């Protein structure tokens, strides 16, 4: 069903998260973590304190798809177990901010062709697939985008709801 999913997304904030490669999304899916540049780290930390759920919607550049979505479970922190991200050419690990813990809500993909009817008011009402890394997606567009993903029957949102 979709009811617990709608409950998790109620009054959420949503952010488009870009990855240069599939490897980093695979790491994020396996380890429940993400790390971004300080400019976006600061925005996500502010958002985490502001809303009952903050949703990251992931897209690998040039893939033509979203690879899933997850909810922040923490503000960023430093000093944890290192993560061997594959970073863009010319980027060292020290250029990243801290590490956010995330709980995956859907690990299934969604092709951009399926979201062509959704526009993001916070990016000039351009199609929601369009945006820089860290672009916020307004509530209604973000909710509808998440509801387009195929249901992920491997995930139980009971555990997510309790963290809220
Ligand atoms: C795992 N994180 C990354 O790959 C990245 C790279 C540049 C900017 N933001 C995030």
């Amino acid at each position: 069903g979709t009811s617990k999913l709608k409950y998790v997304l109620q009054d959420a904030r949503f952010f488009l998260i870009k990855s240069n490669n599939h490897e980093n999304v695979s790491l994020a899916k396996a380890k429940g973590v993400w790390s971004t540049l300080p400019v976006n780290e600061k925005k996500l930390n502010l958002a985490f304190r502001s809303a009952r759920s903050v949703i990251l919607i992931f897209s690998v550049r040039e893939s033509g798809k979203f690879q899933g979505f997850a909810r922040l479970s923490s503000e960023s922190h430093h000093g944890g177990s290192p993560i061997h991200w594959v970073l863009p050419a010319g980027m060292s690990a020290k250029m990243l901010g801290g590490v956010f813990k995330i709980d995956w809500i859907c690990r299934r993909e969604l092709p951009f062709t399926k979201s062509a009817h959704l526009t993001n008011p916070w990016n000039e009402h351009k199609p929601v697939k369009i945006g820089r890394d860290g672009q916020e997606i307004e509530l209604e567009c973000g909710t509808q985008l998440c509801l387009l993903f195929p249901p992920d029957e491997s995930i139980d949102l009971y555990q997510v709801i309790h963290k809220m």
